[PDB]
């Protein structure tokens, strides 16, 4: 080393610059040529300018077998530390693909776990950019143990501090379980993820598939139901991460800070025209959402998965809320296995982080289909009932139109703990549609009628009026009031304001038995 | 007996479903399905006990009839505590933990050969007694209640004799 | 040190360590005076403390005296090394003399070998870079940035919430 | 190592490999250990734990270090044997350092095995015992060996006051390694062991003093001078017996009171007690003779028997219940409390409180040891430790004033103002803020007697409510027994705090 402190300080700057160069000029250019930012650019772009305070830049693997003893692996392939996002303290990790392909070194995983433990200890969000070719084979079971420690840590942080995963490159094999254990996965179109790759699958099953078809962002979003946001590239992923984070609190002890509140709750008569009186006609429920949330702003979660159900973060008077709404324009708004998971996960997450849940209901029942039964719609739909029943945040439900049988209960009615339930004049809460009901209970009378057709219509109308109007739902106390659609924003806003001080508890237990 | 429509969600929210071969369960019945999807399936093919056990993954035990369901309910209950504040009461403890060299022979040194992991379980649990849960679902993985020295334990074991013991979506849920 | 650390911890005052310690004071009376149970008080106070603990190693950090100054193993939330930091289980000279006692003695040229081994030990364990390599320090820093490093650590750990096993109290050495 | 070809062959290979590991440093080194009157690491565990109860963890655990010959060194169990066993059927976790393996140096992995074992003890709420026998840090591993010590120290503190920790020094314990035993609750040291922070070599080189390992840190030195240890053992066999006897008085963890052992429910009068304490204050006695007639079967395990002998601390039982007895020893330094006795008492009181052991005080103290070095040595902050420990303690506190109870030293022996639940005065009790003379001397041929009867009689203390009753010494056992029975259900609330400021 140097003889003077100044000399040692310059030596330090030189060595740090070498560490920061990662895998070197050529590998960095290769990363850039693939439309990808480097590990360090990602943190520099996500975090507030110059806020990144790095831990372990000089940390090194301790492994020696199979070349590791001589290998120079900068920061062991992951850049970790703390920074701020819009001034909010956060902890972050960023895998460096240019360093041994971002392979999961034992020390690399330890650095990540350590950062996660700091996030837990200080109660701050944890964001992780994944970009790794997989396990570091040269370290054998040491690399293996690294993953286990990371998964355990993801679970330890689960429901305590928000965990955001940004897959910005490869994320192959079991490594993918870490993102799966975080709360939200934002995947870029440059990324790929899968447990078993195209090669092994072919060798084992003969199936022909490309990496992109198997684990590209689109397949994960629409088919697998594994991710929450598809990002065009790193810049877009970074913007999404920040947008998503803006709706979340730092940890489970707080409610998210209000952002740019619009305190106006003037009526909007246009809302009366979005939902067709004609039940056989659909609409985009997001048109309803846009007119009731602040500035029409919302961030849809899993926008491209199970589109028959919408889950989105939005704000009402500045307060973060999670909206769950049936999409009548898709599969008639029926709930199904996939939408059940999509809803339950979002409900469960919002509950964990004190985010109120607003339901916009227009559901005719569950999707009929042998594969829905065979796929276990019973245990999957049960997840919604479980998530809403277990949830203690304010739950505000607005029945826009159809609200049939168990699907309506799954959308959180009063029995599942909704704190306020409002019915639009078109609300149709029913244990069963009037036609189906009349055909069943008046089967003998209709069949024995002189004019079975007029009799059926008469019975259907009788059943309809006796049970399925919003006035009967209101008569029985299932809804607090029947409301003018134009007042929806105010009604929701007022309910959120009153239930802002809601304090609800559950029976003591380690945990309930959430359906699988 | 029947458990049609949304009613099915209550059993789904309990911990264990013991279903007799005289019962049927489904959210949407064969009728409606035929109408909406044009699919043909009988009530029994759609929601009989064996279908829920092997296909849907909705139930935990298939019982021949009510007498069998009642015996299974009692056997299952015997492994459980009254509530989450307690550990289940010990039952007929076998405290002999003497070595059993047969265990050295159940698992083939040849990694290409499988075996029934339950043979291993039978040698290590009290009296060889165990109550397998979801015995007919995702058989590539065994989940069973048993006892060691009288204490209820849950055993999770890969079944090399089924799909090479690979874990998969269903076994993960199981 | 222990009394101050304990007090600060009791009243939620963060602890900042500046380390330059060559070891404990050699002396028959230090031993007869109970340096063992007295020195243990620093280890106990820091190990028990849950307020943020930030440590900056300025120079010497030898053996147990470095641990007594609260390194990461004692729960320091952040540890920084100046380029002059010398965290070590023993000096390079003493270490090399013992480790290579035989090699050196039998060598044709002891002086060249000894000096050789010393530099070898020195660079293998006692530089800030090795301490950083092992994760014992978060970073090796420019001494000019010390205030910022401490300030930033205090700001991030201002929200630290650390749990301790339930107990009436630990057994603080006397 | 290459696995064998058959399962039976692999089982034989496993037994062969395990025998090798269990051989430690080899026959020669084992013979050397034996010739020194020392048991091996495994023999110690085998003798301490119930027959065949030892369930070993990490026999095949290996260091990961590679520098300076570690890459090729074969170091069985990294020099420490760790696991779980039972002592009289009670689950316990233990570690036993193997001096035959690289001189028992603190390998990184070695310390890690110990910490893991300790975490297990904490996790399951069981006691942790550790046989130390180490030449010190493993210099070959540099800062990795250093970091290991740090993790162990933090762990000792984490387990502190949660589960009993007993250290047994049965060989060298050189350097900072010694802070671990210091952080446990009790250290049992054999006469073959030595312990110190700075060794003779450095001490000689730096201070010019040339002393031996034994003179510097032998068992007798730590016990009588340093005040570092709690029991001196002849050899490993005796240390193991002490460890078992000691453990018998302790609960498994801080959520329980120790299980009663061989209770003697007889509490009938014993006139012998009337004769042990001389009516003549100038005459001393062995307070342990009083203890002997008060506790079940006269059995007691004295803690720090050879340190600050002016104060006795011992575990005993009353009706089978473990109790901690703190008693002034009038036959030594007039029973005066001093710097060393204050530490001895405070540590004992704090420990008993941590583990729900009631505290029984036998008081006969004239005051603190007068002396310049006592003041210069900080008798103020050291004596404060007794006041703090007792004031902070919530276990039942039963105090019997046998004779002298003067000023601050009486308060330090836990009177009612320090929370004693029952205080009894023998007919010979002399509770005074100051002696008859010196008090009247200061207040005022002519008065000492006037002062003596107005304030220093057992009846005055009783008149003021400072003692609950003046008792016939012969009934002491029954009064203590009854008090302990009633206060066994004592539930005292304390202000919430991370901890108080225990004097240093
Ligand atoms: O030196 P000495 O042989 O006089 O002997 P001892 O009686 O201490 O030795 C026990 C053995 O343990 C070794 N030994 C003692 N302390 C340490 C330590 N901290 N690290 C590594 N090895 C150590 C000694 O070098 C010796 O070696 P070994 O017996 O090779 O000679």
């Amino acid at each position: 080393l140097a003889s003077t402190m100044e000399g040692r300080v310059e030596q330090l700057a030189e060595q740090r610059q070498v560490i920061e160069a990662g895998g070197g000029e050529r590998r960095v250019e290769k990363q850039h040529s693939q439309g990808k930012q480097t590990a360090r650019e990602r943190l520099n772009n996500l975090l507030d300018p110059h806020s990144f305070d790095e831990v372990g830049a000089f940390r090194k693997h301790r492994t020696t077998l199979f070349g590791m003893d001589k290998a120079v692996v900068p920061a062991d392939g992951v850049v970790t530390g703390r920074g701020t996002i819009l001034g909010r303290p956060v902890h972050a990790a960023s895998q460096d693909f240019t360093v041994m392909g971002g392979s999961a070194g034992e020390t690399q995983s330890t650095k990540v776990v350590e950062t996660m433990e700091q996030a837990l200890l200080t109660g701050t969000p944890f964001l992780f950019f994944y970009d790794s070719g997989g396990a570091r084979i040269q370290e054998g079971i040491d690399s293996l143990s690294g993953y286990g420690k990371m998964f355990f840590a993801n679970v330890k942080l689960s429901g305590v501090v928000p965990q955001i995963a940004i897959i910005a490159g490869p994320c192959a094999g079991g490594a993918s379980y870490s993102p799966a254990l975080t709360d939200f996965i934002i995947m870029t179109k440059k990324a790929h993820m899968f447990i078993t790759g195209p090669q092994v699958i072919k060798s084992v099953t003969g199936e022909d598939v490309t990496a992109d078809e198997l684990g590209g962002a689109e397949a994960h979003m629409a088919i697998s139901g594994n991710i929450h946001f598809v990002a065009e590239d790193d810049d877009a992923a970074e913007l999404i991460a920040k947008k998503l984070l803006s709706f979340l609190p730092q940890n489970n002890t707080e409610e998210a800070s209000f952002v740019n509140p619009n305190n106006d709750v003037s009526p909007n008569t246009e809302l009366r025209d979005i939902v067709p009186i004609d039940g056989k006609k659909g609409y985009d429920v997001r048109d309803v959402i846009a007119k009731i949330v602040d500035w029409g702003d919302y961030l849809e979660v899993k926008a491209g998965y199970a589109t028959n159900l919408v889950t989105a973060f939005a704000r009402v008077n500045g307060r973060s809320v999670g909206i769950v709404a049936n999409q009548p324009s898709v599969m008639s708004g029926c709930l199904d296995i996939n939408a059940s998971d999509k809803a339950a996960e979002f409900v469960n997450f919002c509950d964990s982080f004190n985010i109120p849940l607003v339901q916009l209901v227009d559901v005719p029942g569950f999707l009929p289909g042998v594969q829905q039964e065979y796929g276990g719609i019973i245990r999957h739909g049960a997840k919604m009932l479980y998530a809403y029943s277990e949830a203690t945040v304010p739950k505000i439900t607005v029945v826009l139109r159809k609200a049939y049988g168990g699907s309506y209960l799954a959308m959180c009615n009063r029995d599942l703990g909704a704190d306020a339930v409002y019915a639009w004049p078109s609300a149709e809460i029913a244990v069963m549609g009037a036609e189906g009901a009349a055909n069943v209970i008046f089967r003998k009378e209709i069949k024995a009628a002189d004019d079975p057709d007029a009799m059926r219509a008469e019975k259907i109308e009788e059943y309809q009026n006796a049970f399925n109007t919003p006035y009967v739902a209101a008569a029985r106390g299932q809804v607090d009031d029947v409301i003018d659609p134009a007042d929806t924003r105010r009604k929701i806003a007022s309910a959120l304001e009153m239930y802002a001080t809601k304090r609800q508890t559950r029976p003591a237990k380690k945990h309930g038995n959430f359906p699988c």
